[PDB]
DNA sequence: CGGATCGAC
DNA sequence: CTATTCGATCCG
Protein backbone atom coordinates (compact mmCIF):
# COMPACT_ATOMS: atom_id res chain seq x y z
CA UNK A 1 0.00 0.00 0.00
CA UNK A 2 1.39 3.62 -0.84
CA UNK A 3 2.42 6.37 0.83
CA UNK A 4 -1.29 7.98 0.62
CA UNK A 5 -3.83 4.95 1.04
CA UNK A 6 -1.60 4.60 4.50
CA UNK A 7 -2.78 7.63 5.44
CA UNK A 8 -6.32 7.85 4.05
CA UNK A 9 -7.54 4.69 5.51
CA UNK A 10 -6.31 5.48 8.87
CA UNK A 11 -8.42 8.60 8.76
CA UNK A 12 -11.23 6.15 7.15
CA UNK A 13 -10.99 3.70 10.84
CA UNK A 14 -10.01 6.29 13.12
CA UNK A 15 -13.01 8.96 12.11
CA UNK A 16 -15.29 9.61 14.83
CA UNK A 17 -13.77 7.54 17.27
CA UNK A 18 -13.72 8.61 20.39
CA UNK A 19 -10.25 7.92 20.38
CA UNK A 20 -9.78 10.44 17.50
CA UNK A 21 -11.65 13.15 19.33
CA UNK A 22 -8.96 13.29 22.18
CA UNK A 23 -6.36 13.28 19.16
CA UNK A 24 -7.75 15.98 17.62
CA UNK A 25 -8.11 18.01 21.32
CA UNK A 26 -4.49 17.42 21.58
CA UNK A 27 -3.51 18.37 18.36
CA UNK A 28 -5.31 21.78 19.34
CA UNK A 29 -2.93 22.39 22.10
CA UNK A 30 0.09 21.75 20.26
CA UNK A 31 -0.89 24.48 17.22
CA UNK A 32 -1.80 26.68 20.40
CA UNK A 33 1.97 26.08 22.06
CA UNK A 34 3.10 26.39 18.61
CA UNK A 35 1.16 29.66 17.92
CA UNK A 36 1.91 31.49 20.85
CA UNK A 37 6.03 31.06 19.99
CA UNK A 38 5.05 32.46 16.98
CA UNK A 39 4.02 35.12 19.14
CA UNK A 40 7.28 35.46 21.03
CA UNK A 41 9.57 34.96 17.60
CA UNK A 42 7.83 38.47 16.30
CA UNK A 43 8.32 40.49 19.63
CA UNK A 44 11.99 39.31 19.78
CA UNK A 45 14.54 42.22 18.33
CA UNK A 46 17.63 42.67 16.69
CA UNK A 47 19.37 43.59 19.48
CA UNK A 48 18.30 40.56 21.49
CA UNK A 49 19.34 38.36 18.54
CA UNK A 50 22.66 39.67 18.83
CA UNK A 51 22.72 39.69 22.33
CA UNK A 52 22.34 36.26 22.61
CA UNK A 53 24.21 34.95 19.55
CA UNK A 54 26.92 35.86 21.94
CA UNK A 55 26.00 34.77 25.28
CA UNK A 56 24.72 31.34 22.90
CA UNK A 57 28.91 31.05 20.80
CA UNK A 58 30.52 31.83 24.38
CA UNK A 59 28.99 28.18 25.30
CA UNK A 60 29.41 26.99 22.20
CA UNK A 61 33.22 27.53 22.64
CA UNK A 62 33.26 25.97 26.03
CA UNK A 63 31.79 23.19 24.46
CA UNK A 64 34.18 22.54 21.04
CA UNK A 65 37.02 23.22 22.98
CA UNK A 66 36.05 20.21 25.70
CA UNK A 67 34.88 17.80 22.94
CA UNK A 68 36.02 14.25 23.24
CA UNK A 69 36.66 11.93 20.02
CA UNK A 70 39.18 9.47 22.17
CA UNK A 71 36.55 6.75 22.90
CA UNK A 72 34.37 4.36 20.94
CA UNK A 73 30.45 3.80 21.52
CA UNK A 74 28.66 1.17 20.06
CA UNK A 75 24.55 0.72 20.01
CA UNK A 76 23.41 -2.43 19.43
CA UNK A 77 19.86 -2.78 18.39
CA UNK A 78 18.06 -5.68 16.80
CA UNK A 79 16.03 -5.89 14.23
CA UNK A 80 11.96 -6.42 14.29
CA UNK A 81 12.89 -7.94 18.05
CA UNK A 82 9.80 -9.55 18.78
CA UNK A 83 8.71 -10.32 15.41
CA UNK A 84 12.01 -11.76 14.54
CA UNK A 85 12.11 -14.07 17.48
CA UNK A 86 8.40 -15.51 16.21
CA UNK A 87 9.30 -15.77 13.03
CA UNK A 88 12.40 -17.74 13.93
CA UNK A 89 10.51 -20.53 15.83
CA UNK A 90 7.25 -21.01 13.25
CA UNK A 91 8.89 -21.45 9.71
CA UNK A 92 5.46 -20.75 8.47
CA UNK A 93 5.17 -17.12 8.82
CA UNK A 94 8.78 -16.32 7.29
CA UNK A 95 8.12 -14.61 3.79
CA UNK A 96 4.90 -12.93 5.14
CA UNK A 97 3.76 -10.41 7.15
CA UNK A 98 3.46 -10.53 10.90
CA UNK A 99 3.01 -8.50 13.87
CA UNK A 100 3.43 -9.29 17.16
CA UNK A 101 0.89 -8.13 19.54
CA UNK A 102 -3.15 -8.18 20.32
CA UNK A 103 -6.35 -6.77 17.92
CA UNK A 104 -5.92 -3.89 20.33
CA UNK A 105 -2.81 -3.09 19.66
CA UNK A 106 0.78 -4.30 18.04
CA UNK A 107 4.49 -4.42 19.78
CA UNK A 108 5.97 -4.67 16.23
CA UNK A 109 6.08 -5.66 12.97
CA UNK A 110 8.64 -7.30 10.86
CA UNK A 111 9.71 -5.62 7.37
CA UNK A 112 7.53 -7.63 5.45
CA UNK A 113 4.56 -6.17 6.92
CA UNK A 114 6.06 -2.68 7.11
CA UNK A 115 5.76 -2.35 3.78
CA UNK A 116 1.68 -2.22 4.19
CA UNK A 117 2.42 0.64 6.63
CA UNK A 118 1.66 -1.33 9.84
CA UNK A 119 3.80 -0.35 12.88
CA UNK A 120 4.67 -0.04 16.31
CA UNK A 121 2.24 1.79 18.50
CA UNK A 122 -0.79 0.81 15.76
CA UNK A 123 -4.09 -0.92 17.06
CA UNK A 124 -4.60 -4.15 15.19
CA UNK A 125 -8.28 -3.61 13.45
CA UNK A 126 -6.53 -0.60 11.70
CA UNK A 127 -3.45 -2.88 11.11
CA UNK A 128 -5.86 -5.44 9.44
CA UNK A 129 -7.85 -2.33 7.29
CA UNK A 130 -4.25 -1.84 6.21
CA UNK A 131 -2.84 -5.66 4.96
CA UNK A 132 -6.08 -8.46 5.23
CA UNK A 133 -3.57 -11.00 5.24
CA UNK A 134 -1.52 -9.64 8.30
CA UNK A 135 -1.03 -12.37 11.02
CA UNK A 136 -0.81 -10.87 14.25
CA UNK A 137 0.69 -13.46 17.05
CA UNK A 138 0.68 -12.70 20.79
CA UNK A 139 3.36 -11.93 22.55
CA UNK A 140 5.60 -14.47 24.46
CA UNK A 141 7.55 -11.66 26.16
CA UNK A 142 9.40 -14.75 28.69
CA UNK A 143 11.04 -15.61 25.27
CA UNK A 144 12.40 -12.29 24.56
CA UNK A 145 13.32 -11.99 27.87
CA UNK A 146 15.40 -15.30 27.39
CA UNK A 147 16.96 -14.29 24.12
CA UNK A 148 17.90 -10.58 25.13
CA UNK A 149 19.89 -12.78 28.11
CA UNK A 150 21.71 -14.62 25.44
CA UNK A 151 23.10 -11.27 23.69
CA UNK A 152 23.83 -9.26 27.16
CA UNK A 153 26.07 -12.34 27.50
CA UNK A 154 28.00 -11.62 24.14
CA UNK A 155 28.09 -7.43 24.94
CA UNK A 156 29.53 -8.39 28.35
CA UNK A 157 32.89 -10.09 26.56
CA UNK A 158 33.20 -6.71 25.06
CA UNK A 159 32.15 -4.47 27.45
CA UNK A 160 31.59 -5.51 30.93
CA UNK A 161 29.71 -2.09 31.93
CA UNK A 162 27.84 -1.97 28.93
CA UNK A 163 24.59 -0.07 28.95
CA UNK A 164 21.17 -2.79 28.61
CA UNK A 165 18.56 0.67 27.61
CA UNK A 166 15.43 -2.41 26.89
CA UNK A 167 15.32 -6.04 26.09
CA UNK A 168 16.78 -5.55 22.21
CA UNK A 169 19.07 -2.34 22.95
CA UNK A 170 22.37 -1.71 24.87
CA UNK A 171 25.04 1.21 24.36
CA UNK A 172 28.96 -0.43 24.78
CA UNK A 173 31.91 1.56 25.43
CA UNK A 174 34.43 -0.71 23.38
CA UNK A 175 37.67 1.49 24.02
CA UNK A 176 39.27 -0.34 26.40
CA UNK A 177 38.97 -3.40 24.28
CA UNK A 178 39.92 -1.72 21.31
CA UNK A 179 43.45 -1.07 22.75
CA UNK A 180 43.52 -4.58 24.27
CA UNK A 181 42.71 -6.51 21.07
CA UNK A 182 45.14 -4.94 18.90
CA UNK A 183 47.66 -6.78 20.36
CA UNK A 184 45.75 -10.38 19.95
CA UNK A 185 46.36 -13.59 17.87
CA UNK A 186 43.93 -14.87 15.71
CA UNK A 187 43.17 -18.13 18.54
CA UNK A 188 41.24 -15.03 20.43
CA UNK A 189 39.45 -14.02 17.66
CA UNK A 190 38.14 -17.03 15.85
CA UNK A 191 34.77 -18.03 16.05
CA UNK A 192 32.67 -21.19 14.57
CA UNK A 193 30.30 -21.62 12.03
CA UNK A 194 26.82 -23.42 13.20
CA UNK A 195 33.84 -24.07 9.42
CA UNK A 196 35.82 -21.47 11.11
CA UNK A 197 36.27 -17.47 10.73
CA UNK A 198 38.30 -14.78 12.11
CA UNK A 199 37.52 -10.77 12.76
CA UNK A 200 40.10 -8.38 12.77
CA UNK A 201 41.27 -5.50 14.92
CA UNK A 202 39.54 -2.45 13.81
CA UNK A 203 35.78 -1.21 15.43
CA UNK A 204 34.03 -2.72 12.50
CA UNK A 205 35.53 -5.53 12.67
CA UNK A 206 34.57 -6.13 16.47
CA UNK A 207 31.44 -5.10 15.73
CA UNK A 208 31.07 -7.74 12.88
CA UNK A 209 31.99 -10.36 15.39
CA UNK A 210 29.39 -9.43 17.52
CA UNK A 211 26.33 -9.24 14.87
CA UNK A 212 28.17 -12.41 13.72
CA UNK A 213 28.00 -14.06 16.84
CA UNK A 214 24.55 -12.89 17.99
CA UNK A 215 23.13 -14.27 14.97
CA UNK A 216 25.15 -18.07 15.62
CA UNK A 217 23.81 -17.92 19.53
CA UNK A 218 20.26 -16.53 18.33
CA UNK A 219 19.62 -16.49 15.02
CA UNK A 220 18.50 -13.54 14.94
CA UNK A 221 19.70 -10.50 12.77
CA UNK A 222 20.64 -6.84 14.48
CA UNK A 223 22.17 -3.30 13.88
CA UNK A 224 24.83 -1.48 15.12
CA UNK A 225 26.26 2.19 14.75
CA UNK A 226 29.47 3.23 16.05
CA UNK A 227 30.61 6.59 16.85
CA UNK A 228 32.44 8.75 19.47
CA UNK A 229 29.36 9.05 21.66
CA UNK A 230 26.13 7.56 22.36
CA UNK A 231 24.32 10.29 20.20
CA UNK A 232 25.63 9.73 17.55
CA UNK A 233 26.15 5.88 17.47
CA UNK A 234 22.28 5.55 18.14
CA UNK A 235 21.44 7.23 14.76
CA UNK A 236 23.88 5.29 12.89
CA UNK A 237 22.41 1.88 14.16
CA UNK A 238 19.08 3.32 12.76
CA UNK A 239 21.08 3.99 9.35
CA UNK A 240 22.03 1.01 7.42
CA UNK A 241 18.86 -1.32 9.47
CA UNK A 242 17.88 -4.53 8.95
CA UNK A 243 21.41 -6.42 9.93
CA UNK A 244 24.02 -4.04 9.00
CA UNK A 245 26.50 -1.12 10.69
CA UNK A 246 27.55 2.63 10.48
CA UNK A 247 30.61 4.15 11.68
CA UNK A 248 31.33 7.42 12.27
CA UNK A 249 34.76 7.58 12.30
CA UNK A 250 36.52 9.72 15.38
CA UNK A 251 37.63 12.88 13.69
CA UNK A 252 35.29 16.33 14.01
CA UNK A 253 34.91 16.82 10.10
CA UNK A 254 33.29 13.14 9.42
CA UNK A 255 30.90 13.92 12.33
CA UNK A 256 29.95 17.10 10.90
CA UNK A 257 29.22 15.73 7.77
CA UNK A 258 26.89 12.92 9.16
CA UNK A 259 25.37 16.11 10.78
CA UNK A 260 24.87 18.32 8.27
CA UNK A 261 21.84 16.83 6.54
CA UNK A 262 20.69 14.60 9.54
CA UNK A 263 16.50 15.52 10.18
CA UNK A 264 16.41 16.33 13.86
CA UNK A 265 13.74 13.79 14.61
CA UNK A 266 16.34 10.55 14.03
CA UNK A 267 17.64 11.83 17.22
CA UNK A 268 16.81 10.26 20.27
CA UNK A 269 14.79 12.53 22.44
CA UNK A 270 13.25 14.81 19.69
CA UNK A 271 10.24 13.46 18.51
CA UNK A 272 6.73 14.05 17.06
CA UNK A 273 5.88 17.33 19.06
CA UNK A 274 9.18 19.23 19.00
CA UNK A 275 10.12 18.11 15.30
CA UNK A 276 6.61 19.97 14.04
CA UNK A 277 7.26 23.02 16.93
CA UNK A 278 10.97 23.21 15.28
CA UNK A 279 9.67 22.71 12.08
CA UNK A 280 7.53 25.93 12.42
CA UNK A 281 10.51 27.75 12.65
CA UNK A 282 11.87 26.01 9.24
CA UNK A 283 14.13 23.87 11.37
CA UNK A 284 14.33 20.38 9.56
CA UNK A 285 18.19 19.36 9.72
CA UNK A 286 20.71 19.34 12.14
CA UNK A 287 22.51 22.77 10.67
CA UNK A 288 19.22 24.61 10.65
CA UNK A 289 19.14 23.94 14.75
CA UNK A 290 23.12 25.49 14.45
CA UNK A 291 21.89 28.83 12.35
CA UNK A 292 18.89 29.37 14.72
CA UNK A 293 20.55 28.62 17.67
CA UNK A 294 20.76 32.20 19.19
CA UNK A 295 16.65 32.38 18.23
CA UNK A 296 16.29 29.34 20.48
CA UNK A 297 17.84 30.57 23.63
CA UNK A 298 15.11 32.76 24.09
CA UNK A 299 12.20 30.83 22.83
CA UNK A 300 13.22 27.87 24.42
CA UNK A 301 14.39 27.23 28.40
CA UNK A 302 18.23 26.93 29.10
CA UNK A 303 18.29 22.62 29.41
CA UNK A 304 16.17 22.45 26.10
CA UNK A 305 18.79 24.66 24.29
CA UNK A 306 21.42 23.40 25.95
CA UNK A 307 20.32 20.15 24.35
CA UNK A 308 19.78 21.50 21.19
CA UNK A 309 23.53 22.64 20.99
CA UNK A 310 24.73 19.30 21.63
CA UNK A 311 22.44 17.55 18.85
CA UNK A 312 24.24 20.72 16.34
CA UNK A 313 27.51 20.20 17.11
CA UNK A 314 27.19 16.22 17.01
CA UNK A 315 27.90 15.89 20.92
CA UNK A 316 26.54 13.43 23.35
CA UNK A 317 27.63 10.96 26.07
CA UNK A 318 31.21 9.64 26.19
CA UNK A 319 31.61 7.10 28.98
CA UNK A 320 28.11 4.97 30.28
CA UNK A 321 26.99 5.67 33.87
CA UNK A 322 26.36 1.86 35.17
CA UNK A 323 22.25 2.36 35.40
CA UNK A 324 20.89 3.99 38.40
CA UNK A 325 18.53 3.02 41.19
CA UNK A 326 14.92 3.74 40.08
CA UNK A 327 12.63 6.45 41.16
CA UNK A 328 9.00 5.01 40.45
CA UNK A 329 7.09 1.96 40.41
CA UNK A 330 3.67 1.32 39.02
CA UNK A 331 1.01 -0.99 37.49
CA UNK A 332 -1.90 0.38 35.01
CA UNK A 333 -4.81 -1.91 33.31
CA UNK A 334 -6.87 -1.50 30.33
CA UNK A 335 -10.36 -2.86 30.20
CA UNK A 336 -14.12 -2.78 28.66
CA UNK A 337 -15.68 0.04 30.69
CA UNK A 338 -16.39 0.01 34.38
CA UNK A 339 -18.65 2.56 35.98
CA UNK A 340 -20.21 1.18 39.29
CA UNK A 341 -18.41 3.40 42.26
CA UNK A 342 -17.83 -0.09 44.29
CA UNK A 343 -16.22 -2.00 41.56
CA UNK A 344 -13.31 0.71 40.82
CA UNK A 345 -12.61 0.54 44.44
CA UNK A 346 -12.38 -3.48 44.64
CA UNK A 347 -10.34 -2.67 40.90
CA UNK A 348 -7.97 -0.18 42.75
CA UNK A 349 -7.56 -2.13 45.77
CA UNK A 350 -5.88 -5.21 43.27
CA UNK A 351 -3.51 -2.84 41.62
CA UNK A 352 -2.74 -1.91 44.91
CA UNK A 353 -1.82 -5.24 45.76
CA UNK A 354 0.30 -5.77 42.56
CA UNK A 355 2.26 -2.89 43.19
CA UNK A 356 2.76 -3.83 46.88
CA UNK A 357 4.07 -7.52 45.77
CA UNK A 358 6.16 -5.44 43.01
CA UNK A 359 8.19 -3.71 45.68
CA UNK A 360 8.29 -6.68 47.93
CA UNK A 361 10.32 -8.64 45.50
CA UNK A 362 13.21 -5.28 45.33
CA UNK A 363 12.08 -4.29 48.93
CA UNK A 364 11.23 -0.58 47.92
CA UNK A 365 9.12 2.01 50.32
CA UNK A 366 8.30 4.99 48.74
CA UNK A 367 6.19 8.14 50.20
CA UNK A 368 4.31 9.22 47.90
CA UNK A 369 1.39 7.45 45.90
CA UNK A 370 -0.29 8.33 42.81
CA UNK A 371 -3.71 7.33 40.89
CA UNK A 372 -4.15 7.84 37.24
CA UNK A 373 -7.81 7.34 35.96
CA UNK A 374 -8.43 7.36 32.10
CA UNK A 375 -12.33 7.74 30.92
CA UNK A 376 -13.66 6.39 27.68
CA UNK A 377 -12.91 9.73 25.93
CA UNK A 378 -9.31 9.36 26.48
CA UNK A 379 -9.02 11.96 28.91
CA UNK A 380 -6.10 11.26 31.62
CA UNK A 381 -6.16 12.49 34.94
CA UNK A 382 -3.26 11.56 38.09
CA UNK A 383 -4.04 12.75 41.51
CA UNK A 384 -0.93 12.13 44.01
CA UNK A 385 -0.92 12.12 47.55
CA UNK A 386 2.43 12.60 49.69
CA UNK A 387 2.70 11.14 53.21
CA UNK A 388 5.14 11.54 56.17
CA UNK A 389 6.06 7.86 56.91
CA UNK A 390 7.18 5.77 53.82
CA UNK A 391 4.48 3.19 52.86
CA UNK A 392 4.84 -0.51 51.21
CA UNK A 393 2.39 -2.96 51.97
CA UNK A 394 -1.08 -3.28 50.09
CA UNK A 395 -3.23 -1.73 52.38
CA UNK A 396 -1.48 1.46 53.18
CA UNK A 397 -0.79 2.14 49.62
CA UNK A 398 -4.91 1.44 49.12
CA UNK A 399 -5.65 3.46 52.06
CA UNK A 400 -3.99 6.49 50.27
CA UNK A 401 -4.98 5.69 46.56
CA UNK A 402 -8.54 4.80 47.99
CA UNK A 403 -9.29 8.72 49.15
CA UNK A 404 -7.55 10.35 45.89
CA UNK A 405 -10.34 8.15 43.89
CA UNK A 406 -13.21 8.80 46.26
CA UNK A 407 -12.49 12.64 46.11
CA UNK A 408 -12.51 11.75 41.86
CA UNK A 409 -16.25 10.08 42.13
CA UNK A 410 -17.15 12.22 44.66
CA UNK A 411 -16.02 15.37 42.36
CA UNK A 412 -18.17 13.97 39.31
CA UNK A 413 -21.45 12.85 41.49
CA UNK A 414 -24.56 12.77 41.05
CA UNK A 415 -22.39 11.24 37.62
CA UNK A 416 -20.03 8.32 37.79
CA UNK A 417 -16.87 8.21 36.38
CA UNK A 418 -16.63 6.11 33.02
CA UNK A 419 -13.13 4.90 32.92
CA UNK A 420 -11.28 2.71 30.94
CA UNK A 421 -7.74 2.58 32.60
CA UNK A 422 -6.66 2.93 36.46
CA UNK A 423 -3.25 3.16 37.34
CA UNK A 424 -1.18 3.32 40.77
CA UNK A 425 2.29 4.55 41.39
CA UNK A 426 4.81 4.80 44.18
CA UNK A 427 7.52 7.36 43.93
CA UNK A 428 9.95 9.72 46.74
CA UNK A 429 11.90 6.56 47.90
CA UNK A 430 14.85 7.68 50.49
CA UNK A 431 18.51 8.42 49.45
C1' DC B 1 4.79 18.73 45.57
C1' DG B 2 0.95 17.94 41.94
C1' DG B 3 -0.23 17.62 37.44
C1' DA B 4 0.27 17.67 32.56
C1' DT B 5 3.26 16.56 28.51
C1' DC B 6 6.88 14.48 25.88
C1' DG B 7 9.58 10.54 24.49
C1' DA B 8 11.61 6.05 24.30
C1' DC B 9 10.78 0.57 23.73
C1' DC C 1 -15.91 -4.46 18.90
C1' DT C 2 -11.30 -2.67 19.23
C1' DA C 3 -6.03 2.84 20.35
C1' DT C 4 -0.88 -0.69 25.50
C1' DT C 5 6.36 1.40 32.61
C1' DC C 6 9.26 5.10 33.73
C1' DG C 7 12.39 9.05 33.67
C1' DA C 8 12.65 13.96 32.28
C1' DT C 9 11.06 18.49 32.15
C1' DC C 10 8.25 22.62 32.79
C1' DC C 11 5.15 25.32 35.28
C1' DG C 12 1.86 26.63 38.92
N1 LIG D 1 5.04 1.25 21.31
C1 LIG D 1 5.42 0.03 21.77
N2 LIG D 1 4.65 -0.63 22.67
C2 LIG D 1 5.03 -1.84 23.10
N3 LIG D 1 6.14 -2.52 22.76
C3 LIG D 1 6.89 -1.84 21.87
C4 LIG D 1 6.60 -0.59 21.35
N4 LIG D 1 7.61 -0.22 20.46
C5 LIG D 1 8.45 -1.23 20.49
N5 LIG D 1 8.08 -2.21 21.32
C6 LIG D 1 8.78 -3.50 21.56
C7 LIG D 1 8.61 -4.41 20.35
C8 LIG D 1 9.99 -4.46 19.70
O1 LIG D 1 10.27 -5.77 19.19
C9 LIG D 1 10.93 -4.09 20.83
C10 LIG D 1 12.14 -3.29 20.35
O2 LIG D 1 11.70 -2.00 19.94
P1 LIG D 1 12.27 -1.29 18.61
O3 LIG D 1 13.71 -1.52 18.50
O4 LIG D 1 11.89 0.22 18.68
N6 LIG D 1 11.50 -1.95 17.32
P2 LIG D 1 11.90 -3.32 16.54
O5 LIG D 1 13.14 -3.86 17.11
O6 LIG D 1 10.70 -4.40 16.65
O7 LIG D 1 12.22 -2.95 15.02
P3 LIG D 1 13.52 -2.19 14.47
O8 LIG D 1 14.38 -1.93 15.68
O9 LIG D 1 14.09 -3.13 13.44
O10 LIG D 1 13.01 -0.85 13.98
O11 LIG D 1 10.18 -3.29 21.75
MG1 LIG E 1 15.05 -2.91 17.52
MG1 LIG F 1 13.73 11.04 17.84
Amino acid sequence: LDKEKINKIIMEATKGSRFYGNELKKEKQVNQRIENMMQQKAQITSQQLRKAQLQVDRFAMELEQSRNLSNTIVHIDMDAFYAAVEMRDNPELKDKPIAVGSMSMLSTSNYHARRFGVRAAMPGFIAKRLCPQLIIVPPNFDKYRAVSKEVKEILADYDPNFMAMSLDEAYLNITKHLEERQNWPEDKRRYFIKNSVVFGTSAQEVVKEIRFRIEQKTTLTASAGIAPNTMLAKVCSDKNKPNGQYQILPNRQAVMDFIKDLPIRKVSGIGKVTEKMLKALGIITCTELYQQRALLSLLFSETSWHYFLHISLGLGSTHLTRDGERKSMSVERTFSEINKAEEQYSLCQELCSELAQDLQKERLKGRTVTIKLKNVNFEVKTRASTVSSVVSTAEEIFAIAKELLKTEIDADFPHPLRLRLMGVRISSFPN
